[PDB]
């Protein structure tokens, strides 16, 4: 993992028993079987934009980097897309991405990124951050924990 103890930033990451406070539509009802929630996503949507995750808290510092470990698998296997940022106001995002491959590799995948702007948690624009996995070509995106750190020394 990241350094000694990973460094949570959000208080949640447990999607094996329940969403915690975290969102979820546009897809199928997903499911938290044995510890791990599913969604399935075979249907043939091109468009992202159409199912996935949401949830707020996720500050920001333009300068320094973040980090996402999402613990899940792409089946079958495919690229998907995600994104993070605020809700609101300038809306322009720096963790606006599409090119996450995920295959039948089960684990925590971290994406480091560049903070180019600032995001409180105050100012009608809080945290923010939608997992796009919906894809004409997606598949089924099985998922039981989530959380951001960042790993300092």
């Amino acid at each position: 993992a990241s350094l000694d103890s990973e460094v949570e930033l959000l208080p949640h990451t447990s999607f094996a028993e329940s969403l915690g406070p975290w969102s979820l539509y546009g897809t199928s009802e997903p499911v938290f079987a044995d510890g791990r929630m599913c969604v399935d996503l075979p249907g043939g949507q091109g468009n992202p934009w159409d199912a996935g995750l949401v949830y707020n808290g996720v500050p920001v510092g333009e300068g320094e980097s973040y980090v996402l470990s999402f613990t899940a698998s792409a089946t079958p296997d495919m690229p998907v897309r995600v994104l993070v940022g605020e809700g609101g106001g300038a809306y322009r995002t720096a963790f606006e991405q599409g090119s996450a491959p995920l295959t039948g590799e089960p684990a925590t995948r971290e994406y480091a990124f560049t903070s180019n702007l600032t995001f409180p948690p105050d100012g009608d624009a809080p945290g923010q951050v939608a997992f796009h996995l919906g894809k004409a070509g997606a598949y089924e995106f099985c998922i039981s924990q989530v959380s951001l750190t960042t790993s300092a020394t």
